[PDB]
């Protein structure tokens, strides 16, 4: 995952924050 991403529920969401 790019940065400002993570693998959460198998899938890279956005926690810019």
């Amino acid at each position: 995952c790019p940065e400002g991403y993570i693998l959460d529920d198998g899938f890279c969401t956005d926690i810019d924050e």
